[PDB]
């Protein structure tokens, strides 16, 4: 069984670990607990194919820039999670995109664009802009909602699907 080494990168205000816990024990945590180092492995059946999902959560602060670069090489799938309530994370995606290519040296790399906090009425990021931007990058965009649990499971499925596509 192949282990999929994925890294959940994001800024402060998106709630990265919130999605992970939903996949593990299906619990939506409201509190913001700053993670330092944790890896969650689980056996997920992707379209009938059981795969080992190794997802590591990162820090929202750019304090460990060197540490970020370290596992930026090992990370196969990059989760571009931004928040529609935080326009800053939207612009940060451009920075991460370039940084990823800077350590991968490839015009094509398994990546996914997902927007979280889509349950908040305070929308600062336009859905069209997010969709159009996704087309500009050429990656699938999944609307994720941690509160109503929408675009969560399907996001993981599409993720692995793209990885398999790029692979073979
Ligand atoms: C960096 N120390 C070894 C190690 C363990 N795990 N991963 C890892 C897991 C998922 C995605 C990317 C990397 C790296």
């Amino acid at each position: 069984m192949t282990e999929y080494k994925l890294v959940v990168v994001g800024a402060v205000g998106v709630g990265k670990s919130a999605l992970t816990i939903q996949l593990i024990q299906n619990h939506f945590v409201d509190e913001y607990d700053p993670t330092i180092e944790d890896s969650y492995r689980k056996q997920v059946v992707i379209d009938g194919e059981t795969c080992l999902l190794d997802i590591l959560d990162t820090a929202g602060q750019e304090e460990y820039s060197a540490m970020r670069d370290q596992y930026m090489r090992t990370g196969e799938g990059f989760l571009c999670v931004f928040a529609i309530n935080n326009t800053k994370s939207f612009e940060d995606i451009h920075h991460y995109r370039e940084q990823i290519k800077r350590v991968k040296d490839s015009e094509d790399v398994p990546m996914v664009l997902v927007g979280n906090k889509s349950d908040l009425p305070s929308r600062t990021v336009d859905t069209k802009q997010a969709q159009d931007l996704a087309r500009s990058y050429g990656i699938p965009f999944i609307e994720t909602s941690a509160k109503t649990r929408q675009g969560v499971d399907d996001a993981f499925y599409t993720l692995v699907r793209e990885i398999r596509k790029h692979k073979e």
